């Protein structure tokens, strides 16, 4: 399959990259074609050679890549840096923890988390980004190493993340993982 | 955006239908267009109107619906009718559970699971189909209702599900919950 | 220059006919190439093949050929079938005739015009099509012959018409013509 | 509907633009769609890019708008520089006026007018391109201000002109006006 | 490299695959892809979907196969069936045989060899069609088997033939080969 | 018909003008229609906006015109610098002489010719390009002049040769010619 997109001049060659991976990828879910079958060819146009409504157009600029935003918003945390942290977040963010736990604070997740587990640390085996209508979706998965609250390290507890976002900046986070069914009880 | 594919003639109009909103949702991943800005055409070919390699090629047959395939699969897996969950299966097909548990066998995830809940029902409240260059992944999640071991109801412990699929059939089911989070403990 | 032009399926022969003409045309406002150096291919999509905004779009039916709405409203004006003239026209259709006599109601035109002459008759000399982004505005010119008031035949009497329409319908007439700089005067 | 268009390189953003708006228009006359609906997309080409007959081609050099053209032939002509109106103009042009009046030297014409009114100055109200396949035909139309011959001063009287063009000069005009509707009468 | 071509309806798959075969080829003159990375797609219109000078054209009845056309006047050659080997013929054909032999008589041929051996067959290794604008011309070359003047059998004596042709016929044959090379001498 | 060609940037004018003859004449050999109508229109990509299996390809810079290559070739043989000739040459590359005698040391071929004649110059009739899926195959004949071994001289004397490329190098050599057909016999 060859799959031909028109675009307004201004992407940069790594948002090119990412459209035409996206694109591939986007066929394969439909035509189970290897990628070494699946061709994509860009046109870009200057503004004088494009119109729409007998109107030239100006070009949306392009979003940010979202895993990469993701990656870096979550390596914020982990350095506890919560001012930049929140230069990632939309206005309304919300957070969904474990036990349904829903908080817009960032704060309020440390304190949360402060009698959970001393601190944990991120190993990332995928990020996959789910396009949909609504813009992308960010899912990552990996494992977790720590210590409980009495010291104990801890190593390969599995975690997935959830990140919906909006414009560019993250709009919703949902966790799951699987700290309370490894933590030490008897 | 215009959107312009060429393919060999034979998809149904509902596999052109997936394939062109993937196609504009992979778009939105980099442009940020309305998807009202978004266009997409697709080109018919007769087998005998394409070549490559100077050769004709073979219509590869469309894949599922992978968001279907996955919640039938969980339907029939909740109808507890193992014969007919494993038609949706590889041969090699893989499931890990909290606990890093890895079963390659529906009958040992029954008992392995049979001492944890006495039963649970997924309400669903999304699917997000991932496109990657190895084929889709099909993330679910939503809640959990069911009893504990003792027969205590319990509803709204959240869940989430990943699946990797190939040539149409589900390969990899991951599987992450807050069961032992909301578990009540003496 | 080559024109393509990609559109949904149901066109008739003859609307292709006027489109791909109208599109030479157009060409030529600009480039003097000759009509043989410009070609037009129109590439046909079944409405499954064919989506903006994630959604098939509904086929349209063809506008019908202003100019001969144009023609068929005034030979039915010459044979003052008002009923079957009214069919024409949109509710707020406008008419201007000569001193900017300015009209709604085809029987204002029909008083107001018979103190003028006994009776007009039109030879046209040209119909012309000028599109706009309104819609299609037509022009047609030729001469008259009739008999003033009091009997006296005239003929070749310049006249010239302007319709504009909306959705096929006649929505604006100005009229303009010799026949006050024709009339005898004592 | 999408209409691309292939040219060699060489045009104007302007020129472009014009071409653009045309091709827009030209479906408009077939297709009922708003101009919103409709994208033009231009692919331009270098020389060594293009071939037909095995042979490069030269690009024809644009016409110019031609509704510009008229307008300034026709302020030259209020202006009075008949030595500047004429290079506007084929060496058979030839003009019509309310009668009749067949006209081949714009002296002819002032002559004749003189008798008719102090001064006309047009007020236009609009201007309209039909493309044709023997190039553009443009007719304008509004208002006339001026002086009847004794001095009394007459304002918002109708005119309308059509020019046919050759070759990007002035071929043939025609003039249709409600000035004898609207003088004064003994 | 992706290769487009639009033709009108009306060819067969075998005119196509032909068609396609020989654009692939022609691209491996320059651009040094194996056939694999070259794809051809062919957009095939009905007579109204296309327009050049603003009428409709007619497609140019397909072309033979100037390989298969020569293979089977050889073959008929070598049946001896010499009226049907003269309807593959221009009225003009000539053979050039070694030696620099000019003949124009099919039955000049017979005379000519017939000293020359007994009878010879082709064995065809290869043919190779050089598309020139001014025609197709058409080599082939493999080896013969026969037998000498004396009886003596041969084979494997190498050969080779060039076919120029017009409009579909064969207009000129030119052959070398290797038996006097191979010829027993005293 | 219209050909449209994709491709990456960077090929010259020249290279260009080569492809595009080509491509208009494989129409040609299908479709009789006559080179002015039949268009070549190429479309450069930049290496950001072309990919295949989701990763970009590298360009391949284009080969040179194969008929000067072996040419070239010719010429520096008729001058005798094997060291110069066998740059032309790849590693495995193979000649085929009339006895079929197969060489692969140009050393071999001028022992091997040094019995059969004094020397040979050859004039060049025609060369051919043949357009194959293997690559460019180049055919060239004419006549040879030079002198039998007892010095007598020979002029007219007709020659083939056959040339197969691989990568721009001369990979195989066949050669076909009359000079045994035309030698003094006791």
């Amino acid at each position: 399959p060859i799959v031909e997109i028109h675009l307004l001049e201004g992407y940069s060659d790594a948002e090119k990259e990412r459209l035409g991976r996206s694109l591939t990828a986007a066929v394969q879910t439909v035509v189970p074609a290897p990628p070494e079958a699946i061709t994509v060819m860009m046109h870009e146009m200057q503004a004088a050679d494009y119109m729409r409504g007998a109107t030239r157009r100006t070009p949306a600029p392009a979003l940010p890549d979202a895993a990469a935003t993701v990656r870096d918003f979550l390596d914020t945390m982990e350095a506890r840096d919560l001012d930049k942290a929140r230069t990632f977040l939309t206005d309304d963010f919300v957070m969904t923890f474990p036990t349904g736990r829903r908080m817009t604070d960032l704060s309020d997740l440390v304190e949360w988390s402060a009698t959970r587990y001393r601190f944990v640390t991120k190993t990332y085996d995928r990020f996959d980004t789910a396009a949909t209508l609504d813009g992308p979706v960010v899912y990552c998965f990996g494992t977790l190493r720590g210590e409980w609250p009495d010291g104990t390290p801890f190593d390969n507890v599995r975690f997935i993340d959830r990140f919906a976002l909006r414009d560019g900046k993250l709009a919703v986070q949902d966790v799951w993982n699987d700290l309370e069914a490894m933590r030490p009880r008897g």
